[PDB]
């Protein structure tokens, strides 16, 4: 009813953002949950019963009752949260028009960002936008019509200060806007979604950082490079395993960082061996590419080397799918849980890069081989090329574009769903010759299984989906 109860409830209406990693009794964290279905990580763990849902997804073979909940749970709570702003915001008296569509662009451009949740994962899913079973096609409609609405408000701003970030911005809400529009493949929308990322391009507070070994560290956080990020803090962070919900730190590092590391060789901590990187992913780049050990972490290299300088035979623990590389992204580096108060598993300081300039670039390089109307397509792909060290320029074909998402991508939660959009997945996700994908991805794999509880409770009203 007063301002300063819905600014409470807009801060509410961002908290699920950073939840899925460890929530409702579940790891989903989002950049993974899509990764492993694509060509780049293995699964891991201790065996393939270790995380079941996540071996049964990489292989194409998700049941209703063996599923990812908690990430459904997580973006409906989200969804909830910004439904619950709006309706707060029907009766509320001395909020400033200014205010109101302050609040509106946040909690609608959230809203939406939880709905593109559920719509790329499970496609036919309940809507509501106050407190149904769409089609994918139908939820897509609801979705690009309220980044419409909150573009219009012309409220937010391009960027946010130090004491902001992780706030809406409208570069976060153009970025969220092509996702959506490339994965439909609405090209009627194109010509906008090329206007909006060259607006992004055309701002001098966006830009590539330099050096991409610099972009993941703790130092790299919402750099110039960053349009949005999921802000995870080890500084006094109390995450705990039955106290999941609330704003700390998060679990990634700990689930795919190598089991029994010796922790602080090579500045490394432990985890528990999840999403080894595939052999094939540190093999398909060039030697001057700085992405490769940006991206691939030779965890036995570095203890090889040790046990020839330090003659104490230091090995980690090899868990299932073993390669001996990690993906250095999102590894558990000594020190970026140090200052948390609680279960140091749960409190690593690794935001989640979800928006960065170089997907504007490609974006836009994309758009402009789509038809979408003229720009520098070889410019901003070769940008993003040079930017790796490879000083050789390339043609702006859409394969030599798709490639460099491939390259620039790994461990981000982009390269299943360019495969799908693209058209590729029939022919990349084939079984591999380790006998650990055994089945080929299919246009019937393009939406997941929704959890059988969800289909039980709804007695009828919520058709499963023909995985
Ligand atoms: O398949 C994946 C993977 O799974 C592994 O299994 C996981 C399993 O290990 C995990 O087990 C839980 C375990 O970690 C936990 O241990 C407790 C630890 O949490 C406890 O830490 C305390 C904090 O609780 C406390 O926090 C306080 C905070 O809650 C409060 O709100 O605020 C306070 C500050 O204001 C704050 O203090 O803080 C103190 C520090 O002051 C911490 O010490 O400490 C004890 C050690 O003393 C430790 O034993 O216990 C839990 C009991 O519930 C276990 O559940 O659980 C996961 C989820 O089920 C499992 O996934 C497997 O091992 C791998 O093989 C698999 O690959």
């Amino acid at each position: 009813t007063t301002d300063e109860h819905i600014q409470e409830a807009v801060v509410a209406a961002y908290d699920p953002l950073h939840w899925p990693d460890w929530a409702f009794d579940e790891y989903n964290p989002v950049n993974l949950m899509s990764d492993i279905m694509a060509d780049d990580l293995w699964v891991g763990g201790d065996s393939k019963t270790d995380n079941q849902p996540w071996h049964l997804m990489m292989n194409f073979e998700a049941i209703p009752t063996n599923m990812i909940y908690g990430l459904w749970k997580c973006a409906y709570s989200g969804v909830k949260r910004c439904n619950d702003v709006i309706t707060y915001l029907d009766w509320a008296t001395d909020v400033t028009d200014a205010n109101r569509a302050y609040y509106e662009a946040q909690v609608i451009a959230l809203r939406v960002f939880y709905y593109n949740w559920v719509w790329k994962f499970w496609g036919n899913v309940p809507y509501f936008d106050k407190n149904e079973q769409l089609t994918a096609d139908q939820l897509y409609e609801k979705m690009v019509t309220s980044l419409e609405e909150v573009i219009q408000l012309n409220v937010l701003p391009m960027r946010e200060d130090s004491e902001n970030y992780g706030r809406v911005t409208l570069a976060m809400v153009y970025m969220l806007y092509a996702e959506i529009v490339m994965y439909q493949n609405d090209d009627s929308r194109y010509s906008t979604a090329l206007k909006y990322m060259e607006e992004i391009i055309s701002s001098p507070q966006y830009d590539l950082m330099p050096d991409y070994t610099d972009i993941f560290k703790e130092t790299g956080e919402w750099s110039i490079e960053s349009i949005f990020e999921i802000n995870y803090k080890d500084d006094n962070a109390v995450r705990d395993w039955g106290s999941p919900l609330v704003a700390g730190g998060t679990a990634l590092p700990t689930l795919i960082s190598p089991y029994i590391w010796p922790n602080g060789t090579d500045n490394h901590d432990r985890g528990w061996g999840f999403c080894p990187v595939r052999k094939e992913t540190y093999e398909r780049y060039s030697n001057n590419d700085t992405r490769r050990n940006a991206t691939c972490w030779n965890a036995q290299a570095v203890l090889d080397a040790h046990n020839a300088e330090h003659p104490d035979k230091l090995s980690y623990t090899t868990r299932y799918q073993d390669t001996g590389f990690f993906l250095e992204k999102y590894a558990a580096i000594t020190g970026n849980n140090k200052d948390q108060k609680s279960s140091s598993e749960l409190n690593w300081n690794n935001n989640l890069r979800i928006y960065r300039y170089s997907e504007t670039l490609l974006n836009a390089a994309e758009l402009i081989t789509r038809g979408a109307g003229q720009g520098d397509a070889k410019k901003y792909l070769n940008l993003v090329h040079k930017r790796a060290g490879l000083v050789t320029e390339i043609e702006p074909t859409l394969d030599n574009i798709i490639e460099e998402r491939h390259l620039e991508f790994v461990g981000e939660g982009k390269r299943y769903w360019d495969l799908i959009r693209t058209g590729k997945a029939a022919s990349v996700l084939v079984p591999d010759a380790y006998g650990y994908r055994t089945n080929s991805w299919s246009s019937s794999k393009k939406y997941l299984p929704i959890p059988q509880k969800e289909i039980d409770a709804a007695k009828g009203t919520l058709v499963q989906n023909n995985y």
